[PDB]
């Protein structure tokens, strides 16, 4: 059968498909050959404009304006003639070089110098720098705006239900109270750690012949200073510089890109399981469109995603780096997965974004479960008594702790405590023993 | 972009689309609809066939005719056909249900009980037995295929250089010797103890309501045995029973299978880095189509996959079977990519078997290598000498440990040993000192 | 510092050194070198046994003693002994083939065929019989019998509360009710399953030296079968035979043991998570010595300990059976790990059977909430309605979805169903609408 | 059996406790007891230093004195003292604060005080500042320096061999020259990369009470500022504030300290596995104490503990993180095992060094091997012949390429080139034919 999404086997390009579009213009085999255009002309650019290298005169603008276009508008159907050249290649980075020979023909100043495309290149110069490109594409076009749609999400929600008092749940059973908002606020405090962490990775690329040392520029053309050239050929792309590299570029920071993206996903799994429970708990019901259950079907969406992306990004962080003396071949097919972990990724930030616009918090059920849970009191009781210096306090509230206000009060007036103390104690409730988390919510803008 | 094998994210579905075709059919949601459609549709025909379900009168041969023919003429038209309808049930299983009533909305007496299609059934039920639909025809059409085909392959390298001498590597460095032959044998043996494994793995599957207990059943038909009915109806299908279970099979048989998948895909993984290593020692060379090298691409290109699958495999292995209480939604979604783990492996399979058919021995550089390895005639120099009760042997070969033929002969006629031994020694060579190496390629067969 | 249990810096021999002390006996040093000790003395029987052996003349019933008292008395002493050697030697197989003389120095008809001990033998001959030997062990007599305990557990608790009632929970939400019992049955089911699985693993053993083919055993001894000996010789020792190896036993079984135990221990992660959500949601209260809620943390001691387990179980299974040619050395360190991961599991056994034995469930609570949730009804009044052609059950019933006794009996009456049946619909419950989940509690025993 | 080097289970206290004596003070529970202590004790003297709370009056320089040598000189005796505690405690913080009350029983202005010991701190106040302590010690103290001691060995071996040629291998092949220091050169510079990410790790702390909102504190003493007084404390122990968490540190910091501590053992898994692969190609030799075979024994001990040690580090990392709600207990019992996969490491660390220290060039076994692959020499005349216009030099060379010296000075010498150029390449050999290689060598000490 052919592909489509009904038959594709995998559902990143199956049932979920439309969900990663923006994917297939990155990695997929399209995207890397987009890319390796890229590469190969700026390469040749490089060539022209380097007085050093006569063999290829400098381009006059409308030259270097049709190698631009070459770049920008590469399409499906360019994509599909380096495939066509391929089956006669059997190699995909010459089907590239012989692509654009086709493309510079009708050019007689770009024919001229048509065989210097690629010159001195081992094809994992072109490679890395294409799967860099990729990366570097993908986190500030689409991971990152998606992260910072998640950090809002939680946000609103922080600010939103800042003072709804919440029954705090460790080990399963009744703790000291928060809020929503409070909870909500520490999800977004850690997503956004990471997110700068993601932000600060290095993107690293190399160009420096078949194993790292310039070997066949230098036999060419001994007098120009190919590190130099290295060096301003990556950076130039908008990639940081990887000097030392065998055939390969090592994939390290490829490995800590992953590995901030798994670190991101499992504070998200996290959250999808939270929520998930507060539903069980009924704390939150169906938004406006007597309370409506929520179906979580979007966080568990998402958990299942997540699970998935990081069993992906995990394989990819550990084994990529690996690579027998100056190179294996193993890293080539594995590199054409580095959108198979993301892709699962973005299916689930965009489940757990569907999810939290669903969410409404039941005020009346969290208010009703706290005043039924006087227990908590036992935890300020037992510092005030401490402070005055009222001896055996931990035993006392164990023989105290049925539990009501009524119980309290009368436990609180039998102490040695001054009155200020006493009617501080039976001032409060469940519900309005949360401490600062309301200024903590207030205050997450600040960091 | 529209979806092709160009902007596939994942490779699975993307470069190696063709590779993969056998899991369109399978996997994909096209598969999972055509199974459901098989399961509703039995269900149904039961229904019919029992007498105690009066309002299903049984069918004659030519109503289930008709409805044999939904089953295995359903088509790719049929499968958009549901997916369509489910952009307004926003239900993938409630989708096949109109389907199904739509096919049979122009045959009287299947219109007539239009109705009971799904009674009584919860999503789970349907979908439980449409997995195990796929994995077992996964199993016998597409995996165990291509598990004989490398046994055999290997056997056949075995057999044809059974006696094909080589110096054994221990710690990479050389070791008593063995054959080519032997070394391959080793690899067919193991893998056929996990075909046998995987062959004897039960595939499960359930029918028995919403959490696992018959409750909807018993509601509608008190006096019907729904439990005989639901071990019958499974069995029916060509799938083991598995009497208990919430609202979701437990999944446990999932990770039976894939866990025997992926110790037959470690073997592989060994067998293709060994193999990468004896073209590296230059022990193998390219198959006549002055000794040529053998590019190992093939292997690589299946250990990458290898790893993947694994990965993949690995992580619905363990995470599938843990679901809360009764059941959370989060297989849903990771079952779409129960092929996954397969085409990872399907590709590599593919691979080792394109690798294989380009291998040839080297003969003159294994017997050159071997011939100027003597050091390894000092273990069978030992054991004799231990034999005949001659003192400090370890010692007294260190000792002696450059050597050659002409060193070895004189220490053994140094010995203090019976002639006719001095002459069974002196015949030895590392090339012909390969013990029961011979004999145990040609007693492969015999396990 | 010196080791001691507060010293240690694995829990495994710290904090919980004490839990699991029987395998201290097992996979430690000392229980390798046990094991050494037992192959060397049988292989040295062996020898004497075979009559074409005449070097080692057939032992005496008091010779045949005075080993088996070697081996079946080997204490801390005597592996120290065999450590201290192993300063000198710097090989820990050859310091306990010295140890072996020494013992049998005083002794005349042993001392005289103590240069045989070893005889031919390549050191893994020895170490994978030693890890068939501490695996087959370990199964039998400890992680068995927990399994055992658990399995028995479960189904005390199936029987106990095969009738108490249970408001179900699909993705956390009140679904088609169940027993405590039944849902107690489904874990044992499973458990039983992987228990057989475990039972059923084969435990592997090889003996053939340096690299599988008995190259210095024929040098020798070129008229004894030494393939038939080796069948002999792992068999006697209760180890099922691996044929073709190379200097390694390729580890495979391993990987089968430790995958199995890995699903039991998945389940059990499973069954501990959801116990710890049922505390949560007061089902289950501390079993009497007012209900008093009990602390999880014995479920989630043994939580945390299972996801190591497994971490550790799946890291041998995957990476022990690749070996680099005829072996790399990276084995033997890690086969120094084997009760590593068991030490974990044994923990988390130990944990849940002692969580296990505080619950109680608290009928009263899960009657209560039961009553409150009269939509789980809407179930089997569908099928009773769809049952007799009643149209638009399901968007009558969504219609009618507050929904109490009253309001469900008042429906029910208005429908156009036989009155025996609106009287059998009118006498359910949530709590009494449990199907058949008490019936199938009670055949739990004969599956 | 009693606890011993001999008797424990994990090889990391057992067979090679040794190794890892280091983390016996700091990963064990006598660790833990021992910042456990350091914490309460500090908590006690910020509170005397408050002015605001004058329940604790400020504490004289005795005072002070006293308290500081109890976590200065903390030794086994009193953790054992603790331990005792904890058999009637059955709360391990709990028999800890005990322990300080009997310690300062004996001072009057300290007894004075002692109830405010602990005060409204929750378990997990002084838990997760214990763990922060811990590994900021290892990092420090333990790890950081072997990761040098490493970084140090490689670049040693790249200055000691700078010059030395190496045939390249890529897919186990004959490529393009480079030299043996070189190829440590890689390896030096991403290890550095890791060294400068795991230095840059921030290491978290928290105290706020139960459930991260201070509600104890602030019930006590109302006027306090807590926010302030918490970041003030956690920062007074070196370590970094974590404002917002729930009743424990959420672990995403231990999860980033555990990846770069991965990347780096998978760098040095690459380093092992290259090494045993120079050695097997006999590129390296025992140096002196005819070249003598160097045992790789110690790199494929490094390599098999390192990846125990990424399985155990990856499972924490992935793991820790996940917490039911305010906290679930899980993670208690598997933050024992923090020093578990630093120790896997350590052992390696170790391994690899004693490993390096073994290693000396095979200078003529290289310089031989690379005298007979002249078809290296490929590749430079294409890309001079490529700068001077000559067509189809691929083509050419393809044609061209068994291959010597002459060889290649004929076909040179048929070239359309300048004499200069001819001359040139007629002057390379595969020996000299390695570009960049020494230069890249000597300035890596800039990067």
């Amino acid at each position: 059968m052919e592909l489509s999404s009904l038959t594709a086997v995998s559902p990143v390009d199956g049932r979920y498909g439309d969900k990663v579009s923006a994917l297939r213009g990155i990695f997929s085999e399209y995207g890397l050959l987009k890319f390796r255009v890229q590469v190969e002309v700026r390469w040749l650019q490089k060539l022209a404009a380097h007085a050093a290298i006569k063999e290829v005169p400098a381009f006059a603008a409308d030259a270097i304006g049709y190698l631009d276009a070459i770049v920008a508008s590469f399409s499906e159907e360019d994509a599909a003639r380096i495939k066509t050249i391929e089956r006669t290649t059997n190699h995909d980075v010459k089907a590239v070089e012989y692509f654009l020979k086709e493309k510079v023909a009708e050019i007689p100043e770009l024919h001229a110098v048509s065989e210097f495309i690629h010159f001195a290149c081992t094809s994992e110069d072109i490679n890395n720098l294409s799967h860099a490109l990729m990366l570097k594409t993908a986190r500030d076009e689409v991971i990152l705006p998606y992260w910072r749609q998640l950090i809002d999400g939680l946000k609103d929600l922080a600010v939103q239900y800042r003072d709804i008092p919440l029954l705090s749940r460790t080990h399963g059973q009744p703790a000291t109270p928060s809020t929503i908002g409070k909870e909500m606020a520490n999800v977004a405090y850690r997503m956004e750690r990471q997110y700068r962490q993601l932000n600060q990775v290095e993107i690293l690329g190399k160009i420096n012949g078949a194993v790292g040392n310039y070997n066949a520029h230098i036999a060419a053309y001994p007098e120009v200073d190919w590190h130099q050239f290295s060096e301003e050929f990556v950076t130039s792309l908008g990639i940081q510089w990887n000097p030392y590299t065998t055939q390969i570029e090592p994939h390290d920071y490829i490995a800590e890109l992953f590995d901030c993206v798994a670190r991101f996903n499992t504070i998200l799994i996290d959250f999808d399981r939270d929520v998930w429970g507060y539903i069980a708990l009924n704390h939150f019901k169906q938004k406006t469109i007597m309370p409506h259950k929520v179906n979580p079907i979007d966080f568990e969406n998402s958990e299942g995603n997540l699970g998935l992306s990081n069993a992906v990004l995990q394989h990819l962080a550990s084994k990529l780096p690996v690579s027998r003396w100056q190179r294996d071949l193993t890293d080539s097919t594995v590199l054409r997965n580095l959108g198979v972990g993301i892709g699962y990724a973005l299916i689930a930030y965009q489940s757990t974004l569907k999810g939290v616009s669903k969410l409404e918090v039941n005020r009346d059920h969290l208010l009703d479960e706290l005043d039924h849970n006087w227990e908590v009191l036992a935890e300020p009781i037992q510092t005030v008594m401490r402070r005055y210096g009222i001896e055996k306090p931990y035993e006392k509230l164990k023989e105290l702790t049925r539990v009501d206000a009524e119980g309290m009060k009368q436990f609180i007036d039998g102490l040695a405590l001054p009155e200020e103390e006493k009617a501080r104690l039976k001032a409060m409730t469940p519900a309005n023993y949360i401490g600062r988390a309301i200024t903590m919510v207030d205050e997450l803008k600040h960091h």
